[PDB]
């Protein structure tokens, strides 16, 4: 039987660097996530996440984290146990999000990534695979969490105690289909790139798909390209067209400057003023309340 520290048992594969593994926590009866990456492994990730991980802290939305340590071949961090993700969700809800659901979503998720950033970190891995849900049936089901933390980054060096410098050529960092244009043109990502990917990832809720998707090209990097090129070719009154705030949202991510701390309370308020206007309660009422909702036990 594989253990994790004097207490975790690791038990069925849930999900795939690494694999996730169900865990119980047999001191407090208590299920748990338990990520294992491979002790042999050539570029290690685990503990740079696990390291993040402590540097966020406890926070609203925050996975909690319970222990880092050797498993068999393995190393193993056991942190609290989730539910389904938002793309999950999104495909239980036939691809679409009304709109009270995404700016609920984008709501906290413009919090959530304010929280990131108040700790020094950059996410840099936005996608509808990486927010997911409290586990269905306890307190937290109606959060929206963030998880995945191998690819963020220390935006203020400890070393200098100032912003990172910018620079170009750096290796596309994150998903293809929600990243931001400059991810594309290879500058280094700042707060603003993660904002920008949360605006796409926002639009393709209410559309249903993102007009860069299906993009295919023979190499990686010409692929990469091409989406960009569709990107900036796409106009923000084209792809947001009905949502005016969506727009001005994009349009004010998009031009932020590298080292600019995003005003985060101006970009919650568009939100909140339409979810007024719109005469919607925030009563996390989401389209997926009422539908039979998958489960990690
Ligand atoms: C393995 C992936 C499909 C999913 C979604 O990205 N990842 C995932 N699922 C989690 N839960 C999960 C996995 C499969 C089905 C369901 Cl319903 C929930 C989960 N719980 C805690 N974390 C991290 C904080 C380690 C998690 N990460």
């Amino acid at each position: 039987v594989l253990m994790v520290g004097p207490n975790f048992r690791v038990g069925k594969k849930i999900g795939c660097f690494g694999e996730l593994r169900l865990g119980k926590n047999l001191y407090t009866n208590e299920y748990v996530a338990i990520k294992l990456e491979p002790m042999k492994s050539r570029a290690p990730q685990l503990h740079l996440e696990y390291r993040f991980y402590k540097q966020l802290g406890s926070g609203d939305g925050i996975p909690q984290v319970y222990y880092f340590g050797p498993c068999g071949k393995y190393n193993a961090m056991v942190l609290e146990l989730l539910g389904p993700s938002l793309e999950d969700l999104f495909d239980l809800c036939d691809r679409t999000f009304s709109l009270k659901t995404v700016l609920m979503i984008a709501i906290q998720l413009i919090s959530r990534m304010e929280y990131v950033h108040s700790k020094n970190l950059i996410y840099r891995d936005v996608k509808p695979e990486n927010f997911l849900i409290g586990r269905p049936g306890n307190k937290t089901q109606q959060v929206i969490h963030i998880i995945d933390f191998a690819l963020a980054k220390e935006y203020i060096d400890p070393e200098t105690k100032k912003h990172i410098p910018y620079r170009e050529h750096k290796s596309l960092t994150g998903t293809a289909r929600y990243m931001s244009i400059n991810t594309h043109l290879g500058k280094e990502q700042s707060r603003r790139d993660d904002l920008e990917a949360l605006g796409h990832m926002f639009m393709y809720f209410l559309r249903g798909s993102l007009p860069w998707q299906g993009l295919k090209a023979d190499t990686l990097k010409e692929r990469y390209q091409k989406i960009g090129d569709t990107k900036r070719a796409t106009p923000i009154e084209v792809l947001c067209e009905n949502f005016p705030e969506m727009a001005t949202y994009l349009r004010y991510v998009r031009r932020l400057d590298f080292f600019e701390k995003p005003d985060y309370d101006y970009l919650r308020k568009l939100f909140t003023d339409l979810f007024d206007r719109k005469g919607y309660m925030f009563d996390y009422e989401y389209d997926w309340i009422g539908k039979q909702l998958p489960t990690p036990v």
